[PDB]
């Protein structure tokens, strides 16, 4: 119905945008790229690089950000996690294995490695797997079985030939991995750079329960010493990446600000035909929720190597939007793909075309529903705001906020309009930048409702998102119907 | 459904009760009772009375509100229109027939009539008439049949014997009256009472058209010696009596301030039987257009001589509100009957009893649905004002109006809530008194929005209308919700 | 919307009805003129009248049935049960009271009261009232308060000064009365009467809980000499006519056959204004339910004595049709009325009228969705007969049937399409003549579906209800769509 | 809702699959093999192989569904339609090219080309393409510029350095290729292979419009040589391949017997953001319309070079059923991929998966609402199965057919019970093998109903389809509900 109509024809993107920053696209001019094709929040995977890589990445992004003074960034930091990596090999260079031999695994991290002998940097490896254990390498790539277990070592038995480098992933099917969800390192990054260097959000990988993310409240409301005592608003975002996080979603999603669904291990503890079906169903329950969503599985591999993508990793961005997802991530397309900028600009498209598909009345009615009532006023507002757009065909819902709430409860019931938030705070206008349909404004003050309202019409008709004679809902427990000068 | 939770049982009337006001309640005491029962509304029948009948009346009603200053009282002019009525009888005594006798009819309407020649208004009646055409007297009680036209009189055959009184209706099946629907009578009852008393309604009797209805707004526009050359704001409401009527209902709806469903003749042109589906697509198409619309069919006759009504009358009440009635008339039962005061409160508490069986989440989207979109911003408003009511569970929706627009578009949307208009023009307050849920606050001054909703929530409060703690909404283009102090 | 449609105008009634039979329209010629204005059910009251005078009428309706061949009338038996009445006057000539007169009320049945003292049917009368109690006459015309009690009798302070006649009401406010459900007299004349002539309904007056209904049923089954050991199919109607059958509705409503809501004592129990309220209620669950409903106010009280009703009485028969009353019900219309013919003919007129306002593919998927499934297959098979129809547009629903039961089931769903019931059985059209929107066609063989379905098809295109060309739907755990030749 | 129930989890497969078969999987052994893991169709993609290399094929899938009687195997033929590719290359060698140097063209399609001077079977190439036209070969991989025109040949300079092979597509952007969709070879295809061989299904390549399809049918009818002069009941599946086919879809859908969305030229015609959009839009037309539709865009390329799929991939296949896709087809993945076999079982474990995720119920409305009423006789059977079916909470829907075309009504209407086809016609079991949710038993005849119903509830009894006791809808203008014995 709505799809058909679209079929005829063969408006701004409303699913907003993730890129993570890495080697191939970690200078200004890059990244001004990136902000024009369409990011809205960088992210920075700290399971590579180094503080210095990390740092001038962050000053290259803000350097950038100010380039673009009609645009807002985000900035995420996502944690390396318990996540175990091989160490480094032969001097640098790569190495085969073939099926048969004998290979050794050293739990003595600082070593360089053979085709015989490589490093781990899980320290506790002999005490977690047994004789006949599977120990998979770079994500089922080297299958391996164990043969015998020292002190601080194992041996394996290559079960199948194929090739692999350095600090590649590994996987322990069917052990329990002694690991925190936030070790020594996660802290020290949460502490001294998200919160040191003001960042935005922290994606919390591997998380497995609402313990996981209390910690790291917890870690937050005790380091405020780069803050003048005043605890940060910056977002916790927990990556469903596994089983036990999927088991405990309820509980996790009800204790964070968002869900990021990602591929981390799940593909390995469940059988692939049902990956699908837990996505929907995470991506709905975060819709009724409220709390925004990211989606996440490298959805352009083949834009890495190619100029344009296949069918199949565009439409799943499309029915990812259609899903119900709040925001789409980009992860080595980006961050070491040869061609960065052209998988964001398809993706972008791809947003816009799936976004033409919706039923907008039916979707807001569906979510309307699924809220049990009653509500707080800052909700009911902002429900009202969405039916009063539809029912004098508004260009544009307004809404002068101070923390964003307001912004965010409009998004949760998906108006067809584009969502204005204007704020006096940069901070919240960031946070703002995993919401979907919601652009911001920052401005000088906020105390003046008729100057704030009238300026941000003006420049909305500036950027062609409002014309004369159209009407806006301005919302800031009040709401009010104005017209476009 | 809802029908049923009343049934295990086996919140203030909403719909609207205009009581027509005579000789067995025409004085202070009887209309202090009556807005005690539950009058909205007094209505003057111009049919019957002289000048100083209906002003004493009037004053009467204008001493009574005064008595009930947190209530208000509208008072509707119903014109004599287009009728025919036979003159007085023997000295002043009534008059029996027996069918046979040739009864005759003069024009000379200054006549004392016996019981062989009779009087009659209507001075065309020889020119309307031909030989067998058949003369109705007291609505289908003296059926006769023309023998002989003269100049000024008319010689007819009693068919069944019957008895009847003076000043009785009379009727011509199948032949055209040629009389206007506001005359000369009329037109003096409009400008010298309804416009120079400051009435609140006009209920235009026997309305045929659009023109019958633009007639009267011209009488309206043309006459403002009353009012400093401001224009009345006076609510035509049309009466819907005959065929005709029904034919160019839709005309006269959108012409019209409001609509009255009364008995008049459509009962001889039109199969009894189909009156009951033309009265339920008259009240629809009202509630789909927003005009209040008034069900006065004489509901509980046997309240003229009984101290109760039967289960068909209090049935016909409970199923016009059902079917979307903004105020139910009384007739005869207030007027001269033997129980008025009996009569209104029950009407009353079947009103409230039927208003307990309405599914509001069902009846709002019923309504909504039926509205073609785009609105007005005032009726956005509206809209939203009802769902915010209803999502946060709201006990009020308070609206700061100067012409009772607002109150009427709420009113249209059918909320549970009690609507609270807050006016400084007194007549805004008397006009809104048809809208179905409409309470009014006449106040000094309406100038500080803060000011008039805190006066407002604390009248209701004082009225046990609300409580603290409880929200309300307050409109008046914009609209938000607070909380009663 | 429907009801509209209807206005723009200004197909057979599927409401059935009952017609009650007394002096006014006793002979075959009467009865004749019944049937062809629209009486579906005959129905005798047992309150009145004597062996012979019963005996007389069924004769006279079996009789006029047989002088309308195409026709099929059904003979409805109301039971007495527990009433309370006065004894004969003065030598037979009736008698007035005045308030402040103490009247004497003697339980000496067999004697001739005056004005002073009366008599009375209960015996247990001086042992259920207390000083101070209040006693009913003729359903609130003669109120009055006991003043001493006797071993055989009660004298009584006249409290307002009515007339009244002989063999009228009684009533006992807050009095439990002693009187069995089922008495003697009530037990004779359902064995005696009822079993015996093989009438087709019991109409059992004043249940009050399940118990009484299985009293009924036990009396059927041990009651077979009049039907070679054979148990009647005799439908059980119970009438609600007070508060415990209201209470206990549900209990009886499951063990019934059908349910009757008639005037009783339930508008002295609960106040007035709530009765419409447990009509609506009762009406709904019988449609839920799939059990035949009867609506038998005395709707029609009017035309006793004039030739057409007023509004309020078209009105509320109209709204139990709308209500999903399967019949209505004529009470002293057509049993003692001066205008018998007239009644019924208006009533089925109405009928007709309001069954055009009626939604149908609405009204079906309101009933299939109340219905908890997986269902019984010929219920399954029902359901997919009328929306079969639909989806054809048929014109016809026609049933094989030897109980009845896919007829009533049918019914249950309220097609559009009239439904005609083939039988071999005419008990089993007769039973089916309270089931609304059932015409039955009986037959001397029902074993060729083939055949019998040519002739079905032949006699409803003789009867205008189809023409060629159009479709109807077969039904016999089997459905069929045929084209009429 | 639906997706969150399987989520708690972590009933066979209704979606038909279509495998292409190729050099990997030719013999016998294999497509067994395929059988087994879910294919239901097997294409012939004649734009390869030879006739000897096609009849040995046909001859193995014959042999292979012989080894597995319970199945039904339908055979496609794919025409090569209006298609460019290049020659042979040096001996037989693949060639490389880079940027700058001069590519020559011929004409003379039985040349051995080299890295300077290449082939192509297009003979009119040179007066279609002008100097500066783009030539483009194997999909845009040697992107092209032409500088000379001759008699029989185009000089062009390599604009970007990519390797190729032999027999490699080529696309001529934005000039009109005069071939006919249904050429010399197409014709002789058709007629020779599909017809003489008797299969069932050709896959029409590049349908443009109605007159296409119409000339295929002409084809069809004008050749019955092969079948005693009974036309064959072959089915016509329209392949939309390019912009043209998109905008003629409806004449071209309404005029086809199904439709498969295919790669194409497509994605050079429209931004590629738009194609998932327009594959939406024909899947839904389809569904409405009730005719077959294919999805194809070689959802699973990873498997031509990998045990399994990525994340893409699969959702691919998933939204492609809960599109409404009646069929998946398979291309390069079992033609001539090293993972034939995991790839067919895969995708069929993420259909079955897909179908976990769908609300019955709600699907059925949803299709019932779209199609037009009145519907013809078999039609509104079909519907009435389907709410039969879930009424009674039904294990399978079983029709006896001549033609297919119930089952096929049926299938349209989405039940979740399997329907269970019997036909006396093999070729009629074969057709059905794209429509969605059937399985078909063949039987020597059909003629007794009772029969045909006993021995199919007894077959699927013994396939594990159904349980004594549990009820079957039967339908053979007729239907029925039985009970497994």
């Amino acid at each position: 119905k709505a799809t058909c109509l679209g079929m005829d024809k063969i408006t701004q993107r409303k699913t907003q945008i993730i890129c993570t920053i890495g080697p191939s696209c970690n200078n200004v001019e890059s990244l001004i790229g990136l902000i024009d094709k369409g990011m809205s929040v960088a992210r920075l995977n700290f399971s590579h690089g180094d503080h210095e890589s990390h740092f001038k990445t962050l000053q290259n992004i803000r350097e950038a950000a100010k380039a673009r003074p009609h645009s807002t960034v985000g900035i995420m930091l996502d944690t390396k996690g318990p996540e175990i990596r091989t160490g480094m090999l032969e001097g640098g260079k790569p190495i085969e294995l073939k099926a048969g031999q004998t290979l050794k695994i050293t739990t003595d991290y600082s070593m360089l490695g053979n085709s015989e002998c490589i490093s781990c940097s899980y320290s506790l490896l002999p005490k977690s797997v047994q004789i006949g254990s599977t120990v998979l390498i770079a994500d089922g790539s080297l299958s391996t079985q164990v043969l015998e277990i020292g002190d601080d070592f194992i041996v394996c038995k290559v079960l199948n030939s194929v090739t692999i480098g350095e600090r590649k992933n590994m996987n322990l099917p069917g052990c329990k991995v002694h690991l925190p969800i936030i070790g020594d390192k996660d802290r020290h990054d949460i502490v001294d750079f998200a919160l040191k260097y003001n960042l935005d959000f922290i994606a919390l990988s591997f998380v497995q329960n609402g313990a996981d993310v209390q910690l790291c409240r917890q870690i937050i409301s005790e380091n405020t010493q780069y803050s003048n005592g005043i605890p940060s608003s910056i977002k916790i975002i927990s990556k469903i990446e596994n089983l036990e996080g999927v088991i405990n979603f309820d509980s996790i999603c009800s204790e964070s600000d968002g869900i990021m669904v990602a591929r981390g291990d799940l593909g390995m503890e469940i059988p692939p035909e049902k990956i699908f079906v837990a996505q929907k169903c995470m991506i709905s329950k975060c819709n009724v929720a409220g709390k925004p969503v990211v989606t996440a599985t490298q959805m352009l591999e083949s834009m890495i190597k190619s100029n344009r993508p296949t069918r199949a990793e565009m439409t799943d961005v499309a029915n990812a939007v259609l899903d119900g997802s709040d925001c789409v991530m980009l992860s080595g397309e980006t961050a070491n793909g040869a061609f960065p900028f052209d998988a964001v600009n398809v993706m972008s498209r791809v947003c816009a075309q799936a976004e033409t598909c919706i039923d907008y009345p039916v979707l807001y009615h569906a979510i309307h529903s699924s809220v049990p009532k009653p509500v707080a006023v800052p909700e009911a507002i902002a429900c009202s705001a969405v039916e009063s757009a539809h029912d004098v065909n508004a260009k544009l819902i307004i809404t002068i906020t101070e923390t964003g709430n307001t912004a965010r409860l409009i998004s949760k019931y998906r108006p067809s309009q584009t969502i204005i938030a204007c704020t006096a705070k940069p901070e919240v206008a960031r946070g703002l930048k995993i919401a979907r349909g919601v652009k911001t404004y920052v401005l000088n003050s906020i105390h003046h409702s008729e100057v704030v309202i009238s300026n941000a019409l003006a420049l909305a008709k500036e950027e062609s998102l409002i014309e004369s004679g159209d009407f806006a809902i301005a919302v800031h427990n009040l709401m009010k119907i104005v017209r476009c000068p």
